[PDB]
């Protein structure tokens, strides 16, 4: 059945017709409903991915049964034959690299999605190249606080080894060194990572916001550490509009989010070191980063130095603090002239988007729980939206760390 | 190991498995293919089946599975539906299967009050002037002067071929929603065609954004019969700010008493088409969704200018600031007037604790989480960070069609 899909704030009906196009089964199942889960629970098989992944490209560039797109399906059919596998070509890898972007549910930027530079870094046989590629990448995606979007694509997985893969999550993270005491200084969500950085052979800061090394890893060969030259790491310092006690938190963040452990799949081939960027929406850093209770967990401190009433949550000191701490970001990184883009922008723009994607391909797979953001959702006009949920290819995929 | 749905919390980390879900017999609307969690809104052998399912509830419930009245009970059923094709409940069958309804409600927040529900048996009402005796007494019980009481009350069962009770309006408590001359509405835009529907059943209308309405209710094979509630039945709280001495000068209001008309009760196959049940708000109810949602009373850009907010741009946060006075002046004055209302951090506080008492008891929640997560501060509350899985269990709360 093709699913109805209301928008309750203006009444506006759709019906997905896209969702029809899914290979990939997702969590839920009649009997119950697993969509607020983060993580889910032959050749011939290849071949048919490939096949269905050619004919997206050449319908895409408006020549399908041409010569070149029949041509092109013998080349990929003969080289897997005889290899079991096969390769893309770069303008294939763009066209892919773009559309597992546009299908990605649980991203609210893909308004941008057409736009996307892709760096081709399949030439790449040691974690030395790996490293002069994310060097390159950084360089052009940050431009100077005029942030651009871009992926890297480093050489497929094959039959015969190991991956290549990035340990970290993100190319720019802070350290966050466990204590004797139980605590954890600096951002928490990276300790694992961290501790792997000095075994590793890291000498370590003691700050909140030390910038972390790359641990890179050819195939089959332990990882090894590069230092980020501090030039190439752009960042804000926060400060509020209004409250100047503000600043003297110390507080910061990186420009760049550049996600770099998640594999991209194209045509059934796997790229498993393939690091993405685009620019942040302020809720991620003022809300998620700093509120979380498992991140650095800013906001009793932010509404001591407001002078608000603690004791009660009646009070909304939370809700009050995190507003303030939302606002700094957006200040700063103005006033920084970096790319940033508030959550009523954002969602706005977004639904825009799964207008586009109506008319252009009858849906667009959404994570309602990830588009909605973590504060005045009701008050973002995707609160308001229905959204169908489901797995198109090319995807970027979740992967387990390689230690 | 275990095939059941891992369930994990983000913010501690702690996992769970819910085998709750292994005892829902109706199917909800995902599918491996394609997750539908966010909308809204997607009799012979069948009943007998429903209500040994519902009896055998019952007994384990009062430990007693397996034993002497229990079989006898399930025969009892069998031969009153052999004989007539339904079945009537015992009275404390009635308070049991009512008292699960609310804790199988994946998208109530209040759960961890369920055991306290106070239930109305009015399956001997007889006429419409009848329901709304039940009706008013229901309210004064709830309401308490300000010292609020979870209750439901129950009217006749669907019978075969006669026809339901049925309360019209959605809530017992609703403001007026009247359209304009030019398209705009004044008062509450939620309920234009329930004010539209009252006028013409004989109402006659006021002028105000805050007209309280009067029921439409209908009992069998009858039209429906108009009743104003007396309006000292019906609290409502003035709202005013802590401090923003200028906010009590806009008039805004809110009743006390959320109360739900127009859901079906389902209990062991029975069909309660008439069962109104209340608890009392969350502040985010008023504050967010009621007062700010563009197809609400809309208030947030009229409070930013009187906040002196800069309105021409997004990335001013002047919606979230709003939004938050608002919430806050909600509270505040519910507070003062000693009406019970419970925050949205202490509320999600609360159903975080439901979760666990329930995972001991039943092995899972039902819960869907669009909904538990409140539409201010999300990720400033627990739930956000608490993967929740959603399932129909019975006895259940059901969306039915307007009446009309
Ligand atoms: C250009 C500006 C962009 C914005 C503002 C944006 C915004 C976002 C946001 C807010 C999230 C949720 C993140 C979270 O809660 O941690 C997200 C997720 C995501 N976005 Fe973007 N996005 C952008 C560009 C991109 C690009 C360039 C890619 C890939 C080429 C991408 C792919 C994704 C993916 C795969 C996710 C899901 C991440 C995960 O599952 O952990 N986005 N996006
Ligand atoms: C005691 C205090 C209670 C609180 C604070 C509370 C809170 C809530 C909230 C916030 C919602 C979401 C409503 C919305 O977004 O419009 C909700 C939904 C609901 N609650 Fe409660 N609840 C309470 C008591 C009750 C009681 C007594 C019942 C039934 C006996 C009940 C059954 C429901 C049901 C069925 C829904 C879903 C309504 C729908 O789908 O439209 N709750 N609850
Ligand atoms: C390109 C881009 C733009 C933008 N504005 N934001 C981002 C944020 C990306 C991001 C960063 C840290 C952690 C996660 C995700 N939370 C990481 C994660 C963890 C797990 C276990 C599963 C899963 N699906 N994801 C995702 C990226
Ligand atoms: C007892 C109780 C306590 C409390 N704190 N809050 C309430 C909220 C009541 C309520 C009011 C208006 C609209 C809806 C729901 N939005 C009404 C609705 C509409 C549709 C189409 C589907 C659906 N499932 N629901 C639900 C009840
Ligand atoms: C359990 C829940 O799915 C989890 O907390 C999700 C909720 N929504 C989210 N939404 C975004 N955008 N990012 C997130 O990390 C999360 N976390
Ligand atoms: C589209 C989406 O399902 C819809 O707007 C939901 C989201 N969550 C909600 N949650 C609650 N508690 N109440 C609602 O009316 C809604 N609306
Ligand atoms: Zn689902």
């Amino acid at each position: 059945k093709f699913p109805r899909v209301k928008n309750w704030e203006l009444g506006s009906i759709t019906y997905d017709t896209l969702c029809a196009q899914s290979q990939q089964d997702g969590p839920c199942t009649p009997r119950r409903c697993l969509g607020s889960l983060v993580l889910p629970r032959p050749a011939e098989q290849l071949l048919s991915q490939a096949r269905d992944f050619i004919n997206q490209y050449y319908s895409s560039i408006k020549r399908s049964g041409s010569q070149a797109h029949e041509e092109r399906l013998q080349e990929v059919e003969a080289e897997v034959a005889s290899t079991g596998t096969y390769h893309l070509r770069e303008s294939e890898l763009v066209f892919g690299a773009k559309q597992a972007w546009r299908n990605a549910p649980r991203c609210v930027g893909r308004i941008q999605w057409g736009k996307l530079q892709v760096f081709d870094a399949r030439d790449c046989s040691s974690a030395q190249e790996m490293f002069t590629y994310i060097c390159n990448h950084i360089k052009y995606a940050t431009n100077r606080g005029n942030l651009r979007s871009a992926i890297t694509v480093f050489p497929q997985r094959a039959p015969g080894r190991g991956d290549f893969r990035i340990w970290n999550s993100q190319l720019v993270r802070y350290a966050g060194y466990r204590q004797q005491d139980g605590s954890v200084r600096g951002d928490p969500a990276n300790v694992e990572i961290t501790e792997l950085c000095i075994q590793h052979g890291w000498t370590p800061g003691n700050g909140r916001f030390d910038v972390l090394p790359l641990l890179l890893q050819a195939p089959d060969e332990a990882p090894e550490l590069f230092v980020l030259p501090p030039e190439l790491v752009l960042e804000v310092p926060l400060e509020h509009p209004t409250l100047e006690w503000f600043a003297a938190l110390g507080l910061r963040w990186y420009a760049l989010p550049a996600v770099s452990n998640m594999l991209l799949e194209i045509g059934g081939l796997e790229f498993s070191a393939a690091p993405f960027s685009g620019w942040y929406m302020s809720t991620e850093i003022g809300t998620r980063n700093l509120c979380d209770p498992h991140r650095y967990n800013i906001l009793e401190d932010v509404a001591v130095c407001m002078d608000l009433d603690t004791r009660t949550t009646s009070s909304l000191w939370k809700d009050k603090a995190a507003v303030e701490i939302n606002l700094a970001v957006l200040h700063s990184f103005q006033l920084a002239k970096v790319t940033i883009v508030d959550h009523h922008a954002a969602t706005v723009s977004f639904m825009k988007h799964l207008d586009n994607e109506q008319k252009a391909r009858g849906g667009c797979p959404a994570d309602w729980a990830w588009i909605v953001p973590p504060i005045s959702g009701s008050l973002t006009p995707v609160f308001h939206q229905e959204m169908v949920n489901y797995i198109l290819s090319p995807a970027f995929r979740y992967q387990p760390d390689p230690w």
